[PDB]
Parts: structure tokens; C-alpha cells; sequence
């Protein structure tokens, strides 16, 4: 459909098996507006757990499969009905072929049997994509979901820096975090790591930075300094670091969250209680989040499903927050940006996704 597969010119910048990275685009003649979107799907933080990736999630981890066109979907599509928010705008989709949360930058070599590169490849997309008509954007407006999410929150403030000293300071860059806001808590029931899936979310990091040469954003390494950089990727503690605009859109109760957390769904006292403190604690991580989107659903739906539009908090849907953040960047009466749930056990919002 819609959106366009470039693999990248320069081919240093790979996925995870030296295949070229590369970007989907469909452009918008008239409009200023750019929007580049970072899929997730996960990490891999091993050689073992990495070679099972790839048996069975090649497409996270090459290009060689990739289609020519993508289909742009919910923040993507280019219909108003579909997308009341950024219809308009030029649209790119990043694959997520780099399995490091998009911190990489390490390239295959006779040391490494994979490529980390996914902080380097948002680097490559960004210049390719200035001799496209970049280079006229007002807005560069970097989102993600899920590992996507979190690359936002890793990524955004070097995309500014990486346009200021190309010479482009009016273009103003912001983010939007979907899915990509951890908690570095306990798990419900402990697991000895082995697998991602189920892993601590704090051992993950700390292994997974090891072995992708992983980097976090610059004021966000000076605080936390060498060895503890994994912190960084944790949300509630990078974002308070980030100069550029970032709209942070977190479920209470993520799935992934509980995942990573041992949680699987009749709730007995102890699970009732640990799943209501997570959804108080995301609460309480987003309460100085000035443009937030927070509803109380168990959900891993996404900001390119289709049916976005659907869920509310407080009576405002997620396109509507997003215009009103737009506004905001020129409070609102009848627009609000801080939109977070304060009921306390999944679907007491009743707009959360039916599944
Ligand atoms: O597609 C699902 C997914 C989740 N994530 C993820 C990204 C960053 C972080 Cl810091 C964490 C956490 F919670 F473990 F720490 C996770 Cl689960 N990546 N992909
Ligand atoms: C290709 O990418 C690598 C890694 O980001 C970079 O060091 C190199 O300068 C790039 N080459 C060109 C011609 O842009």
C-alpha cells in the first residue's frame, strides 16, 4: 500500500545479520509535517537467545525479507477517519531489525556475530530522508511502540543534536513514546533470567547494553554514569533528562510489563494487590508528565492499530490529546495534554480495547 520500502544507501548500517537496514515512506507533498515511526518487537541480549531470534523473527532481524510497500495503519494512515491527528503528514516507518531497544552501535565483525546498530540506524534514516524533503520539515516528530517506544525516549534528543549541527535548527524535534514507559520493579514471581520474555526487566537491560554496545542519551549517562547506564533506559528516569517535547502514551497495566514482571491472567489478594500498585505506580511516574495519554487497560495494543482513535480517557481519545499537545507547542480550555486514568484495576475504563 502506501508506503514505500528505501533500504539504506549507505549499507555500514545494517540489521542484525549485515542485511541493509532501511525505512517505508510515503510522502506529503504539501505538508512540513514528518513523522518517523520505530516498530518494536522485543530485544535479544545473548548469542543464544539472539540465534533463536532469528530462527523464528527473521523479520527483526534482516532485511532480506522484507516487502516493497507497507500498508500505513492508525498514526500512519494518511485518511483523516483513520487518522484525525497527522492524516497529512509524510509518513516513514522504521523496522525494528536491530533486537537492542534501537540503543546499538555495533557492527558485525569477526568479534560479533550481530549488528546492534539501531541507534545508528535512526541516525542513517534521518540523513537519507534530508535530501527527501527533510530538510523542509517544520516538525520532525519521532514516535515508536514497545522497544520503539523506549528508542523514543533513547533516541529523540540525539535526532535534535544530529539536525542542529547539520544546519537545520528550525526544525523542531519531538517524541512520542507508545508502550516504551518500564517500571524497574519486582516481578510477582522471581525467574532466573534465561529468556527475554519473562526476565527481570533490570537484569535484561543490564545484559543487553553489555552486549550491543548500547548508548543512552548524554545528560542521562553524566547522572547515572559508567556501568549503571542501563538506568537510563527506564523512563521515569531518562525522560526528566530529555530537552526535546516527548508524549508519553503508557497502559497502566502493560502487558509487556506484567511479562517481564511474571504475571499471567480468579485474582486472589496477593496478584489483586501487585497489579494494583503497578497501575499506581505508572500513575505516579506520569503525574509530572505535562502530555501524557494513561488509560487503565491490560492491553500491548499499539498507536498504528487501526482502531486508536477508539479508546478515551476522561472523555478525550488519544488524537485529540495529540492535537491538543500541537496546540500546545505554538492550557487549553477543552483540550487537555495530561490525560492520565486514575481508576485502579484493568478495564475501569470502559473505551480499553475488547481483545
Ligand atoms: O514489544 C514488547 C517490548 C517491551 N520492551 C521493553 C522495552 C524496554 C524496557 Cl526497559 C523493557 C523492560 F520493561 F523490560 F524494562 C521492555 Cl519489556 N521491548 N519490547
Ligand atoms: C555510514 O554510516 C557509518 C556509521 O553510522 C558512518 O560512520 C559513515 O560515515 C557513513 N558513511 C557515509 C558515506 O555517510
Amino acid at each position: 500500500e502506501d508506503l514505500r520500502l528505501h533500504l539504506l544507501l549507505n549499507t555500514s548500517v545494517t540489521c542484525n545479520d549485515g542485511s541493509p537496514a532501511g525505512y517505508y515512506l510515503k510522502e506529503s507533498r504539501g505538508s512540513r509535517r514528518w513523522l518517523l515511526f520505530l516498530e518494536g518487537g522485543w530485544y535479544c541480549f545473548n548469542r543464544e537467545n539472539c540465534d533463536s531470534r532469528y530462527d523464528t523473527m527473521r523479520r527483526l532481524m534482516s532485511s532480506r525479507d522484507w516487502p516493497r510497500t507497507r500498508t500505513g495503519t492508525g498514526i500512519l494512515s494518511s485518511q483523516p477517519e483513520e487518522n484525525p491527528y497527522w492524516w497529512n503528514a509524510n509518513m516513514v516507518f522504521i523496522p525494528y531489525c536491530s533486537s537492542d531497544v534501537w540503543s546499538g552501535a555495533s557492527s558485525k565483525s569477526e568479534k560479533n556475530e550481530y549488528a546492534f546498530m539501531g541507534a545508528l540506524i535512526i541516525q542513517e534514516v534521518v540523513r537519507e530522508l534530508l535530501g527527501r524533503g527533510l530538510s523542509g520539515a517544520k516538525v520532525l516528530l519521532l514516535a515508536g511502540s514497545s522497544a520503539g517506544g523506549t528508542g523514543v525516549l533513547l533516541n529523540v534528543d540525539r535526532v535534535a543534536e544530529q539536525l542542529e549541527k547539520l544546519g537545520y535548527p528550525a526544525i523542531q524535534v519531538r517524541g512520542l513514546a507508545d508502550s516504551g514507559w518500564f517500571l524497574d520493579n519486582k516481578q510477582y514471581r522471581h525467574t532466573d533470567c534465561v529468556d527475554t520474555i519473562t526476565c527481570a526487566p533490570t537484569e535484561a537491560i543490564r545484559r543487553g547494553i553489555r552486549y550491543w554496545n548500547g548508548v543512552v542519551p548524554e545528560r542521562c549517562r553524566r547522572q547515572f554514569q559508567e556501568g549503571e547506564e542501563w538506568n537510563c533506559f527506564f523512563g521515569y528516569k531518562v525522560y526528566p533528562t530529555l530537552r526535546s517535547p516527548v508524549f508519553v502514551v503508557q497502559w497502566l497495566f502493560d502487558e509487556a510489563q506484567l511479562t517481564v514482571d511474571n504475571v499471567h491472567l480468579p485474582v486472589q489478594e496477593g496478584l489483586r494487590l501487585y497489579i494494583q500498585n503497578l497501575g499506581r505506580e505508572l500513575r505516579h511516574t506520569l503525574k509530572d508528565v505535562p502530555a501524557s495519554f494513561a488509560p487503565a487497560c491490560l492491553s500491548h495494543e499499539i498507536i498504528i492499530r487501526s482502531h486508536w482513535t477508539d479508546v478515551q480517557v476522561k472523555g478525550t481519545s488519544l488524537p485529540r490529546a495529540l492535537h491538543c499537545w500541537d496546540r500546545s507547542l505554538h492550557p487549553l480550555k477543552g483540550c487537555p495534554v495530561h490525560l492520565v486514568d486514575s481508576c485502579p484495576w484493568p478495564h475501569c475504563n470502559p473505551s480499553c480495547p475488547t481483545g
